[PDB]
């Protein structure tokens, strides 16, 4: 059901009806050799869309604008980045010029324009402190604390019960660290630990990267973050 990393040449987007106004989009990069699937998150609002987090890239973020237009036909207005790596901000430039409004947090904005990464115009306001949430239009913004990075914030649709953890969240397929060179591994079980306390309803939890799942997502990535520290 859900498209796999091996069903999505490099360039197309695929998107995934979670429920009544709640997508999410699926894409593929290459990266060190390897190809990845990645995913964001699309939520309907009257008759316009929130769009969490880029495809990875200008031409995978163009494919995605169009894929949107093709299977769901409403502008998307607004655009959050979930932290400040490629996979959540390239591709800005294109949201930006199709007329989408980008927005991450001070921290995430600060963080991009260190690394060199394309930077959201719009700033979150109220998210700077662990523990805390704001809403934005028909989603919650949560900052769980540092985790995969010290910026990473998560997603909750409260009318589908989807939570979109972005990279904080480990697919199940998953049981290795990977790339963490950001990560506050310390941190990390604590982050996820909030996240459970904060949306314990959550039926829907989508990883960065892979295949959704329950909350046991959470507890499976505190396992393989712990087995890395180690
Ligand atoms: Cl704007
Ligand atoms: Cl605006
Ligand atoms: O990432
Ligand atoms: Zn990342
Ligand atoms: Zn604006
Ligand atoms: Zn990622």
């Amino acid at each position: 059901e859900y498209p796999t990393v091996s069903e999505i040449p490099v360039g197309e987007v695929r998107l995934y009806q979670i429920a009544d106004g709640v997508w999410s989009h699926i894409a593929t990069q290459s990266f060190d050799g390897a190809v990845y699937p990645s995913n964001g998150l699309i939520v309907r609002d009257g008759d316009e869309l929130l769009l969490i987090d880029t495809a990875w890239g200008a031409k995978n973020t163009a494919a995605l604008l169009a894929e949107i237009e093709k299977q769901i036909g409403l502008p998307v207005t607004r655009a959050v980045s979930t932290h400040f790596h490629d996979d959540r901000v390239g591709g800005v430039d294109v949201l930006r010029a199709a007329g989408v409004a980008t927005y991450a947090s001070p921290s995430t904005r600060r963080l991009a324009e260190v690394e060199g990464n394309e930077i959201p115009t719009h700033s979150l306001e109220g998210l700077s402190s662990s523990g805390d949430a704001v809403r934005f239009g028909p989603v919650e913004l949560f900052y769980p604390g540092a985790a995969h990075s010290t910026d990473n914030l998560v997603v909750y649709v409260p009318s589908a019960s989807v939570l979109y953890g972005g990279c904080a969240i480990y697919e199940l397929s998953r049981t290795s660290a990977g790339n963490v060179a950001d990560a506050d591994l310390a941190e990390w079980p604590t982050s996820i630990e909030r996240i459970q306390q904060h949306y314990p309803e959550a039926q829907f939890v989508i990883p960065g990267h892979g295949l959704p799942g329950g909350l046991d997502l959470l507890k499976h990535t505190t396992n393989v973050v712990k087995a890395h520290t180690n």
